[PDB]
């Protein structure tokens, strides 16, 4: 077994450079969503607390088999912790071995802006520039990056709650010139004229960041922040609005905004629009929502990747996590005499 | 975060001593299982292929949260893989810090014997001192030695397909002279006239190790080795025979033995019986079956004695496996410019 740390991962995105990290992920997501009923698929195992959540988030296909455990304490910055942490495991079905373990709490981020930035793709309008960002917290840098260098996006209106958290987004990405990020004093003002809206604010509760009020022709919402029972960033006429695409339906139809609507409201898949089986945006004054919430088959292709990478470049290090071969593997007991 | 390895548990779990491990990790299974109404249960999931299943196994309290993965993989023997591997995570609920990452194949043979042992302790006849013991790998030795040290079994009568296992077994166990270990040459053989039967074979489809011909009155079954959806040991009326136990029914009526009788078919939780609200054994000719297929649970009070014994000795190694503490917590982009 291979374990890829934090600062392993850090020299890792550091090499392949953030941008091309997420380019690259986001077309390995789309060859995998194409790819959707190839997959042992199952709504994640959420373990619920007053103030946060703990998820098993398992998928797999006839050779490989990922999971990522992962928390959401929108609470926890008030501790100098962050909201989401998380790690992961890329197996081999045949043997049920554990090849990879690998910390995600970075790598989520970027399957994250990756996956946003696919559906952007095949649901925005191709001459989008300017983008929304509410929320600037760990999410935010990452789903900016993806927009600005893969979407196009040239200008960026930015607003939190917590301005030192905007003024945090603004200084680390000042160093890509063509990218323009300004803060605006709420969210109404924000969201003027641009044709995209990313919402990655983080409240364990009910909540219209975005209300119907707001909603202009063309525009494409890149709802990622609500991502569970009782925690959303649309108003449910927003939804109504527009029409919606989601991951994978069984478990966004509980956690994601469309937990506000009938069990009968209407959704997309997306899998079905990026193999063109299906309609995606059906015109320009159309308003198009990706309700995000997350899925496993998005951290089975980060890790794929992840392995990949670090294979080819030499990094990483072996843990004895599991028994590998030995002359005799039934015999468990010969390992209670000691190393 | 702090990760025991293969070869820690291994010094670890020599410094305890196996039947000292078993024992007191029974003792703790048992208040974990008082507590049963305490815990966010739910059924393991499971992702099944042709030759095996992965699973991944969550339960939490208030305060901690726990997971194992695990795999089942009954052909890995003969390509020299243990047909079970397995690890896990001990976590702070209130901020979902992973505060133990640990290896769990050597644990798994040490809770499933302790599990084993609780639930003989509240089911099989007092009197018992001989015990069957068919499948005869890697949880076998485990399951002996919770048997002999806890239960007061003296003799054992050995039986497996492979006959190196059974050598194995008998060569492992040796050095306690208070046990005597037999090989038989069949199951029917084994069981004859034995007080308890543990079965921990590992055959990934429907087998009929042991049929209701086997039964005697006054028997306890230690059904071990089924514990998935098609993978079975006990003939279905050997079940119809007996007062049947298990450890979390949503999970059971689908993985264990019961899996072949019907929706309705009796059964008895294990933990109602700990805390004396139900009956264990009510008659000494009764057969007892101790449907077992493991639970979360008990991987949970695991990794938590783990944890208490490795602190207190000063054992395991500290990974960044997530963040930890940051003057700014909002920023992960941060971690994307380099380790340095
Ligand atoms: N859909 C997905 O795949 C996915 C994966 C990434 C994280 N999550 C979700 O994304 C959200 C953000 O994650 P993060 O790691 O950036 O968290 P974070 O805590 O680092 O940042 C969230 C930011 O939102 C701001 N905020 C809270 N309420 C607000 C409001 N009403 N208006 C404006 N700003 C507000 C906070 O001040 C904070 O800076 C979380 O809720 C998390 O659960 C979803
Ligand atoms: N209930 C639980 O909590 C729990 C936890 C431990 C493992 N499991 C199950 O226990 C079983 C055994 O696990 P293990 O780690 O010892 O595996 P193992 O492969 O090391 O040993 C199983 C043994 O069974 C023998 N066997 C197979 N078919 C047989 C038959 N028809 N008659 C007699 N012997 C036969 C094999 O030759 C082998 O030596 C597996 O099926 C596993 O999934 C259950
Ligand atoms: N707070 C993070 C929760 C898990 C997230 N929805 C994900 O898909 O990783
Ligand atoms: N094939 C998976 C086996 C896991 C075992 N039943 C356990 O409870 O650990
Ligand atoms: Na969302
Ligand atoms: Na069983």
């Amino acid at each position: 077994t291979y374990f890829i740390d934090v600062p392993t991962m850090s020299d890792l995105v550091h090499d392949i450079g953030v941008a091309p990290f997420i380019g690259e992920l986001a077309a390995a997501l789309r060859d995998d969503f194409k790819r959707w009923q190839a997959f042992d698929k199952s709504a994640r195992v959420a373990s619920h607390s007053e103030v946060g959540v703990i998820e098993l988030m398992p998928v797999a296909d006839k050779s490989r088999y990922a999971f990522k455990y992962v928390n959401g304490h929108p609470a926890n910055t008030a501790r100098n912790l962050h909201t989401v942490m998380a790690f992961g495991v890329l197996a081999d079905v045949d043997s049920g071995y554990p090849v990879l373990l690998s910390e995600l709490t970075i790598a989520t981020a970027l399957r994250t802006a990756a996956t946003s930035l696919m559906a952007a793709q095949a649901l925005a309008r191709p001459n989008a520039r300017k983008m929304a960002l509410i929320g600037n917290g760990a999410q935010s840098e990452f789903q900016a990056l993806a927009f600005h260098k893969h979407l196009g996006i040239e200008e960026i209106v930015a607003y939190d709650t917590d301005p030192l958290a905007t003024a945090k987004l603004i200084a680390n990405l000042k160093e890509y010139s063509g990218l323009t990020i300004r803060r605006a004093s709420s969210v109404a003002e924000a969201v003027k004229g641009v044709d995209i809206i990313t919402t990655v604010t983080a409240d364990k509760a009910y909540a219209t960041i975005i209300t119907p009020d707001m909603l202009e022709p063309g525009m494409h919402l890149n709802a990622v922040g609500g991502d569970c029972p009782g925690k959303t960033e649309l108003h449910a006429d927003v939804l109504r609005n527009a029409r919606v695409f989601v991951e994978y339906e069984p478990q966004t139809r509980i956690e994601g905004e469309i937990q506000q609507l009938p069990a009968d409201f209407p959704v997309v898949d997306l899998w079905r629009v990026l193999r063109g089986e299906t309609e995606g945006r059906q015109s320009d004054s159309q308003v198009t929502v990706f309700d995000s919430v997350g899925f496993a088959l998005e951290d089975y292709t980060v890790l794929r990747y992840v392995l990949q990478q670090a294979e080819k470049r030499g990094m990483g290090t072996k843990i004895d996590l599991v028994p590998w071969v030995e002359d005799d593997p039934k015999d468990l007991f010969s390992h209670t005499r000691g190393r």
